[PDB]
């Protein structure tokens, strides 16, 4: 899939084509909805420049323009190069939202008393 | 003047229209390129959205029109009424430049030990 996590940004007007079933279910879906611009936000603010423009420039170009943290400019990923694994995405995608959505279910913390 | 931080944000060409005259007038402009996003960029945090892609939108906009964070939208702000005087925008311009710039030429600081 496309690289610079922009695999992850073409995938949010899914999330807008969903109907939640209630009001807890549609605050998941915009949990998830605002985590899917993180990655290529990272990866801008790590280059110097301020990644929320970046992101936001990348949605609203075309399918196959994404950014290039190296030269610094707004290219053709897949002719450039910048590709990464679509198993890798899925990958760190599912095994992050697992654990932090089950980690938000917490009341209760019980630890022990440092000796 | 318009309101909202806008009168600030529309002088940023006027700073393009500049020759510095060594390279430390240059990172002096700069400087203040930069503040000039700062008042805008600070009502839409305060307000919950995002003053970088605020601030952004309204540079790419006409000349007329700003951000209304009271309605969270971009409209004609003199015909919505957001006004600034501009004598306040100068005086807080000048006045916190005069204090800063001065501020960053230290290079010792001399202070009473606390008894
Ligand atoms: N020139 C580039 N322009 C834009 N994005 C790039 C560029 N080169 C790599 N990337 C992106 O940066 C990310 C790679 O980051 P990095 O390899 O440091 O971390 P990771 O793969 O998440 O984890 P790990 O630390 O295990 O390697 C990928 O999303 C890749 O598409
Ligand atoms: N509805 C609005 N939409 C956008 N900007 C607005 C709106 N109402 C006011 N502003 C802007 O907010 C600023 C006013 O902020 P505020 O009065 O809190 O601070 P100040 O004038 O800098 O200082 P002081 O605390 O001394 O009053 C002005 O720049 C004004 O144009």
């Amino acid at each position: 899939v496309l690289g610079g996590g922009c695999a992850l940004l073409r995938c949010i007007p899914a999330l807008d084509s969903l109907t939640p079933a209630n009001e807890d279910q549609k605050i998941g879906i915009e949990i998830i909805k605002r985590t899917l611009k993180i990655p290529a936000m990272t990866i801008a603010k790590n280059a110097g420049v301020e990644g929320s423009l970046i992101v936001e420039k990348i949605m609203q170009s075309s399918s196959e323009v994404g950014y290039d943290a190296m030269a610094g400019d707004f290219v053709n990923m897949v002719e450039k190069g910048i590709i990464d694994p679509t198993k890798v995405v899925r990958t760190a995608l599912l095994d992050a939202a697992g654990v932090a959505s089950l980690l938000t279910t917490a009341e209760v913390v019980v630890t022990e008393i440092p000796k």
